[PDB]
């Protein structure tokens, strides 16, 4: 029954969050155990085979900078690479990759399979062990049960999910996988409010039944970009293009005629296609993408045609488009409904506020998307390994990582939509960029021992280059009567009228970095342009960064002021009943986090501070 | 409900037999449809990751010579290659390959995914449609149902199987896959007797917890062999070795002490390890192999340590061996029990004798092993596509293919052991070799349109080379007083005493082919040694081949004499009651097949022939 070796941390579910948690825990020198249903599914993509995008590439970069694996399994599995918002400011760009599925799966499995201090095990779980608000050990299906000092759950969408097609349904975790039914009931016993969500995916087409000779082609950028701060372009496999098609009035007529057979007729947008037509009935054209699932299989994923209608309607819609006159379907589209926990009963370190040692990550946190689970799993594993070693935990803030924004929003949002990350959703966009993620996370990774020697050396060299470039550019001066100043005035507006300097010379918006590096002064730029772009970004954004920094420094006291979960707001005088109920329901962790809740005003926080001072629950508030 | 396109043949289950059936049906110019649970499992190996062996390589060669895929997916996925019985006669050699699992899976999937006239579909089946002893169409789970003129079942071990560990059990098709329960009941309604069998597999070890520094290594053959008659050695990936270890008295003591916890305490041999110790208690040493599952994963398959004991005993046995003092297990060992049909109610063309158009192949035919299913599936698909096109079927005999022997034995054996192919199990070993499989099957493949142009050209060139070599060796003559005969007599015993010839010169057993080719006469041999070995084999085995040929030619009349399944042997005078019951139970297809049944004597067949002549059910018997 009892396994004769105790472990530090046990992860349940090796999906997109479990793998990151296991890697983070093992790399931090703690004995890690990973339980999963079945192997060869590690790194499986059950949806659009794409990585990154607007708001998703930032999470990938954050995971990579802190010692992740998603950014490294994509450099050897991407069949198309593009940069989004390339023409706009550098703070908003993103990198999106159409990925070969098998190469990604194998990269993930091989990287995870050779990780020291970690062991994997293929078995389901059926219950957990808890006594005195402490979780210790998990129970498998055969009868063998383990013991550990910390447990992380990354079930995802397998918590008692049903596949829905048309008006019919059947049990299933996803297309071809079984459901984890009993664990849903066992967790329902725990003091966690549980709800249900539903999302769908479209069918798959056969590439050798589509006449691509009349379909428009789309390509990526000529210089293929990279995700990780370590690899280069020599690791990418061969490239393939994408095909673009549209719909026509016959498809809309068929959808409207057969709209009766649907469970519906809901997010604030339109995920399906019948929603697309009904919400906007005047539009008569839509864009559909066809992209290959890999460079060695002829299955085409159609993007933009997701629905929940029965099979006949699906076939008619597929067969009523240009270039799809005679098409075959290998995998029917379908939706799935799964359980989740409301993210208002766990600490910002992704630990349940009621149980000691229990952590949550992945889809069960009311989110969606590959990138939205890797960061959660990595942080959960980090905190679990810190706790098992008896050291204080860690959690990022809204001003240093998109992960902090994600956690804070999931804690104090209260909406019902699946959580999708967007660039504008964070209030510190101007500094929470992609190229500087390592510069703001790798030192923390090193302090907690999540970064090995190669990354440390690379970052030290990059920082040295940045500092030397800054100093050398600060060490130049020019005058209007300078011997070489004629050409400087020729191709620069507003010619020099007084003592000039490169640090001030570049302040003009029209000038760039490489242009200044090509000059009689301002000697040739450093060979590592990756470090060179940093100085340009800093010089262009210095004023806004300074303003935001002195803004952030002011809320630090409210950030530090913690509120224990045992607090009973009914024992506070001067607060309205609605505010009391709201604060009792949310149970924030800090006064600043409470202030971010909708419905609380500065008067409420002032009264709360007075009450805290009265009860002595705060050392000081300055 | 009804799919708007009728197909020629529908295969249910894309495993090891379904893929071959689909390829054979599609390559024969018939619209083929393949239903499966889930994709990315095509080509999965759920047991020892090895291909070929004694009696299994012959089936692989037969499949390859007739247009198969197993022999082509192994040349790009094998990590170790060896020849068994290399020192013995060429008629008994075999080729065995330790294979990388992922490369095999991807080769299979990519080869199957680009097959013209074939389409794949991911869906389970829940029932079949039959009227008036005819099967037309199958029903899926969602509700969509198809129509076809022929149906082939390749379920394998998913027909309502249970996983067993120790004294506990749970539903499962295998480690990580769901069971197909309702189809088992639906097939129970069909007039086919059903039974249950059980077989197990050992656990998996972690390669980075085993001290291989004190373990013996094993190697293959430097001159690499080849499976397919098309590829070469340039397609094989990098090679890896295998490790060898043993057991000791502590393991036996632990097994004996904890023998109580076992469902048992059965094939005529000992599949498990506790059986190994109990059946032969005097032996105190056993051989265990450790082989890598691939060149990119550190999971080690242990061969020779299969069992059904609980997990604690498994761990003790693993930890009580040299080099395994501190070992980890990633996948526990387990057994499975599954349903099957008794192979006495189907025609030799793998068609049920009662239903029209229904075919059986794979594990459901009471067999085991990868190679034992591919041939069955290929033949079933061939016959189904022939039937759907309204042409006479085909079935090999015992004298031209191991498939004929396999089918004949499964029809008229009556034992309970899982059927494993062995070289000595066939009575025509001397001609049913491996190197000549194409020479005896590719012409039939071409006649039925299973062979494309490349194989046809290669075989035509090879046959031309063989014929020219035969003629040129027949066109030589030597004399004792020959000018170059001094050396001939020097290195050959019994010097020439009369007119000599190479066709007679090579008749000496000590002489070889290459030695004769490197002589004053008998100019250098042809560059294609693959064709050169054929003449050596023919000249060495001519007498035995001639004897066996004139033997086989005599039973052809009994082979041709068919016996309809509607025959009622109770209406025959002069036959004993036991013989009547036996023949009614078996219901053979030919008088020769009936004679191969145990318990029938020549008197019975003579009386049967007399009765047939009386009733006029035979045109003639000569
Ligand atoms: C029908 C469908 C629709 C989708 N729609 C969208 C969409 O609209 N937008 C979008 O962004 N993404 C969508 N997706 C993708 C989805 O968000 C991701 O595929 C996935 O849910 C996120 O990964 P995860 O790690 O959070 O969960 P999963 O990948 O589901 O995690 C499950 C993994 O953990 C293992 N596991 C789980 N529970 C256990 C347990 N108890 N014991 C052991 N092992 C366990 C499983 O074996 C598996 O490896 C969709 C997917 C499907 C199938
Ligand atoms: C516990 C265990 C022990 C084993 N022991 C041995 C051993 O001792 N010796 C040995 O040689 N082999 C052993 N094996 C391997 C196995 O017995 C066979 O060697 C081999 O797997 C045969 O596979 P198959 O293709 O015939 O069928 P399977 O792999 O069992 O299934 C065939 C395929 O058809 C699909 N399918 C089935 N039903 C349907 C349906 N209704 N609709 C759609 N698709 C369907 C399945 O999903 C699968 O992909 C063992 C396997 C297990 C799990």
């Amino acid at each position: 029954m009892f396994y004769p070796d105790p472990f530090d941390v046990i992860i349940i579910g090796g999906g997109h969050a479990g793998t990151e948690a296991a890697m983070a825990a093992a790399r931090m020198g703690q004995q890690t155990l990973l339980l999963t249903h079945n192997i060869d599914t590690l790194g499986q993509m059950s949806c659009n085979p794409a990585i990154g995008g607007i708001g998703k590439g930032h999470l990938v970069k954050e995971v990579d900078a802190l010692g992740g694996l998603m950014a490294k399994a994509i450099d050897q599995a991407g069949i198309q690479f593009r940069i989004l918002n390339a023409s706009k400011g550098p703070a908003v760009r993103a990198t999106r990759a159409q990925a070969d599925r098998v190469l990604y799966r194998q990269a993930v499995r091989t990287a995870l399979e050779n990780q020291p201090n970690l062991m994997i095990f293929q078995q389901a779980v059926e219950d957990l062990i808890v006594e005195n608000d402490r979780v210790v050990g998990a129970v498998t299906q055969m009868g063998l049960k383990f013991r550990a000092k910390a447990v992380v759950l990354t079930v995802g969408t397998f918590l008692d999910g049903k596949i829905h097609i048309g008006l019919d349904n059947y049990s299933g975790g996803r297309a071809g996988d079984p459901p984890s039914i009993p664990l849903s009931r066992r967790l329902r016993e725990l003091p966690l409010r549980v709800g249900r969500l539903k999302t769908g995916t479209p069918p798959r087409i056969d590439a050798r039944t589509i006449d691509f000779s009349v379909l428009a082609q789309q390509h990526g950028d000529n210089p293929m970009p990279v995700f990780s701060f370590m690899g280069n372009a020599s690791q990418h496999p061969q490239q393939v293009p994408c095909y673009i098609t549209h719909t026509n009035e016959k498809t809309h007529d068929v959808i409207r005629s057969n709209l009766d057979r649907s469970p519906m007729y809901g997010p604030r947008y339109c995920p399906s296609i019948e929603d697309k037509v009904m919400r906007f009935a005047d539009r008569n054209q839509h864009q559909i993408f066809l992209e290959p699932e890999g460079l060695t299989s002829n299955e085409i994923y159609p993007n933009g045609i997701s629905t929940s209608l029965p099979f006949d309607v699906q076939m008619q819609i597929v067969r009523s488009m240009q270039g799809m006159e005679n098409a075959k379907i290998v995998r029917p589209g379908y939706a799935i409904e799964y359980d989740f926990f409301d993210p208002r009963d766990l600490k910002p370190t992704l630990e349940s506020k009621f149980i000691q040692g229990l952590f949550f990550a992945g889809q069960i946190n009311g989110t969606t998307g590959y990138e939205e689970a890797a960061a959660q799993g990595l942080l959960a594993g980090l905190n679990a390994a810190r706790l098992s070693a008896d050291k204080e935990g860690w959690a990022p803030a809204r001003s240093q990582a998109y992960l902090g924004v994600l956690v804070d929003d999931l804690c104090t949002l209260g909406t019902k939509e699946p959580y999708r990350m967007f660039t504008s959703r964070a209030e510190y966009r101007l500094m929470l960029r992609e190229d500087n993620a390592d510069l703001r996370l790798t030192e923390i990774g090193r302090e907690l021992g999540l970064v090995d020697d190669e990354r440390w050396a690379r970052f030290n060299e990059k920082l040295e280059n940045i500092e030397r470039e800054r100093q050398r550019l600060k060490s130049t001066w020019v005058t209007p009567s300078a011997e070489a100043a004629a050409e400087v005035n020729a191709h620069l507006t507003a010619p020099l009228s007084r003592e000039a300097s490169g640090e001030d010379l570049l302040r003009r918006p029209e000038m760039t970095y490489e242009k200044l590096t090509t000059l009689t002064p301002f000697a040739p730029a450093l060979t590592d342009e990756q470090a060179a772009e940093q100085v340009e970004i800093q010089v262009k954004y210095e004023g806004y960064i300074a303003r935001q920094q002195d803004e952030i420094e002011k809320q630090l006291r409210n950030e530090n002021t913690l509120l224990p979960a045992t607090l009973d707001y009914r024992q506070v005088s001067g607060l309205s009943n609605e505010v009391i109920a709201k604060l009792n329901d949310h149970k924030p962790a800090s006064i600043g986090q409470a202030s971010r809740i909708s419905g609380v005003t500065p008067a409420a926080i002032s009264i709360l501070l007075v009450w805290l001072k009265k009860q002595g629950m705060l050392r000081r508030s300055a």
